[PDB]
């Protein structure tokens, strides 16, 4: 019950997680497809511009510059949110298994649970394998008290990390824009005055 | 002499050329723009989602992301008809032009002919024919026909290459002041969204 609803967290915050992280991916993507297509226009440009004309160097200049500033902003972006992200999301398939492997260790612990009352049932009907009963059931014990204790403290944790995240990876991508916006509205300029020339 | 007309046919080449291959890329452009945009609708849809009504800001980022959404919009339209279709009116010039030249290369071979089929009647060989002013009127009016639409293409292929200096200077000029709203709009409403989000 108190699990149950509580894995049923950890799921939600799994779904939604992922569902962020795919969005994020989407996006790096649509920036490298929006890098490659004002590549190939300001290779266009570069070429129709005649190497006669005036303020042909400022144009291949801000070609230049147009790059290194899709190539940076895409990088940095593939850092700031999507590796993030992936660092984030890494976290649910670990736990996943963490569940998995506690379903396990408790299966263990009831049994020698069910084998222990069943070798003490016996005043004087027990032989030598008595105390290797009480040896096992308490290593059972011990193995799905530091699994489940352990694993009762971190899904919690863990669910409480998911603002702060959603948060750091939003404000790195604002930075990231507010940057690369600021930079392209230079060349924007420099773009206008270039052909202002012809 | 159709050596004027060569070069300027070259150059025509080369024109046609650049404007079919800038207008591609101007298209392709504009389609990844729409890419962009409907990215970061899905982008900012997560978001809303996670994002709680009974939080600060909500109302903030339901208008970010409203804004963000009538800005691409915006550009889009705009790029569409201020770099796609003011490509379009221009490069469309570009059929009559290439039928008139084909056209005319079909009265040059109606020229190199009559030049041919002229000479074999006329030529001193014993069988003149007292009335091949036929053969000359014909022949005459090949040549004429040719020359005048020779001569046409040699006064409009130059004004046409030559335009397209200031097609290119509009074009650019245009994106480049659409871009600079574009650009300043979308900064405030990063702003914003970096403000709504370092509330939570």
């Amino acid at each position: 019950e108190r699990f149950e609803q509580s894995a049923n967290n950890f799921y939600q915050q799994q779904a939604e997680g992922h569902k962020l992280y795919k969005d994020l991916k989407n996006f790096l993507s649509a920036v490298k497809v929006m890098h490659e297509s004002s590549k190939r226009v300001s290779e266009t440009l570069q070429e129709i511009y005649s190497s006669e004309w005036d303020g042909h160097e400022e144009l291949k200049a801000i070609v230049w510059n147009n790059d290194l500033l899709w190539e940076d902003y895409e990088e940095k972006l593939a850092d700031q949110a999507v590796r993030t992200m992936e660092i984030y999301v890494a976290q649910f398939s670990e736990i996943k298994e963490r569940i998995a492997k506690r379903g396990r260790k408790l299966v263990d612990y009831d049994s020698a649970r069910h084998h222990l009352e069943a070798v003490q049932n016996a005043k004087k009907k027990d032989e030598a394998k008595t105390a290797k009963a009480e040896e096992e059931f308490n290593k059972a014990q011990t193995v799905f008290e530091d699994l489940n204790q352990e694993l009762l403290e971190e899904l919690p944790i863990l669910y409480n990390s998911r603002i702060g995240c959603y948060v750091t990876i939003f404000q790195n991508i604002s930075n990231l824009r507010d940057v690369f916006y600021r930079e392209m509205s230079k060349l924007n300029h420099n773009l206008y005055e270039v052909m202002s020339k012809l």
